[PDB]
């Protein structure tokens, strides 16, 4: 397996597939999307508690171990622990619910889903009359002290945030008393937004960056502005495409596989699917790395504006 070691030891695998499901999306869409994914080849498998699709993908798991197509030991499941349940006390609990969710005894990478809390309550995203976001004030300290009881636990077998920037990552990292540092930092990151300052960051401290986005997204209007650009129809990207004999979509992801970062990737369709699965197959030139660095606009799909008006909003500091 093409994979990546993580400062606990642990290894992750190198590609992973998505399963954020669109508004209008049915979850028997993600079901069948995680079943052929499974089926394709994929291992590490990216969820969240927020994305409402955690029992199609402990089905797609089951049924799939059921037939003998996987074994357990062989997936890298990831989900996230979500702003409504970062009061400590509720942090185990959501894991278990999660747990219970995806039929699983254990995950294999927990994550934080952002620095910023929000009002407890079955409402994921709890808005007041006016549809301002209702937020929290939890130190992300103590709902990280919590993440280190999980771990402790055998709930799960690694630690980890997201979209933190790097002030954030410095206030765990720093903190006295810290068990456990995260494994990752799991960002949005593709051609427009390389991420480069951040990268170096995490590096410095053993910290893998987990790419989302890593193709531009799947574009759904709830959460991505309709009028942004289409990184997968980039004329940079479709020279470097067309020269290397590759996809757009493989030279993005091949992009961020040589600085050593983990991308997830997501469609719902087959050959795409499995196209993905072939970017450990060829590499790109410095020469042609260096022309797609040039494409960076720090231009972000997924601003979580919803999050804006907290202390903790992590994307108004340069990196
Ligand atoms: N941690 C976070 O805050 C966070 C937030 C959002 C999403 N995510 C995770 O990130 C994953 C990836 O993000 P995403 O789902 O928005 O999409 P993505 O960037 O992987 O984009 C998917 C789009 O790429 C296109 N595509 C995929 N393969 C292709 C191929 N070989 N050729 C041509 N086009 C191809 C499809 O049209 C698809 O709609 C999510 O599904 C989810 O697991 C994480």
């Amino acid at each position: 397996q093409h994979c990546v070691k993580l400062n606990d030891g642990h290894l992750i695998p190198a590609l992973g597939f998505g399963t954020y499901k669109p508004k209008e999306v049915p979850k028997s869409k993600s079901l069948e999307a995680a079943c052929l994914a499974l089926d394709v080849g994929y291992r590490h498998v990216d969820t969240a508690y927020a994305y409402q699709v955690e029992e199609e993908i402990g089905q797609a798991i089951q049924s799939k171990i059921k037939a003998g197509v996987v074994k357990r030991e062989d997936l890298f499941v990831t989900t996230k622990l979500w702003c409504t349940c970062f009061r400590p006390e509720l942090v185990k609990p959501a894991l278990e619910k999660s747990l219970k969710k995806l039929q699983l005894d254990y995950v294999d990478l927990y994550i934080m889903h952002y620095p910023v809390p929000m009002k407890s309550g079955d409402n994921d995203f709890p808005v007041n009359e006016q549809g301002k976001s209702l937020l929290d004030t939890v130190d992300f300290c103590d709902t990280w002290e919590r993440l280190e009881e999980c771990k402790d636990a055998g709930l799960v077998k690694s630690i980890g945030v997201s979209n933190f920037n790097h002030r954030q990552l410095e206030r765990i990292l720093n903190k006295p008393g810290l068990k456990y540092k995260p494994v990752c930092n799991q960002v949005e990151c593709h051609l427009y937004l390389n991420q480069r300052k951040l990268l170096d960051y995490c590096e410095s401290k053993d910290i893998v960056l987990v790419a989302y986005g890593a193709l531009g997204t799947q574009r759904y209007k709830e959460w991505v502005d309709q009028n942004s650009p289409v990184l997968l129809n980039d004329p940079v990207l479709c020279d470097v495409a067309k020269k290397n004999k590759r996809s757009p979509a493989l030279i993005a992801l091949r992009y961020l596989i040589q600085r050593g970062i983990v991308p997830l990737a997501q469609s719902f369709k087959e050959n795409e699917m499995r196209e993905n699965l072939q970017v450990f197959g060829f590499q790109l030139s410095p020469e042609d790395m260096k022309t797609l660095d040039g494409l960076n606009k720090n231009f972000r799909y997924l601003p979580a504006e919803f999050l804006v008006d907290h202390p903790e909003y992590p994307f108004v500091e340069e990196y």
